[PDB]
């Protein structure tokens, strides 16, 4: 099974979504 996103990986993704550089 795939383990879940860490608080560090969600913080990177929160930045890429705020950047519009990945879909929300």
């Amino acid at each position: 099974k795939k383990p879940g996103a860490s608080l560090a990986a969600l913080q990177a993704l929160q930045a890429l979504q705020a950047a519009q550089a990945a879909k929300k």
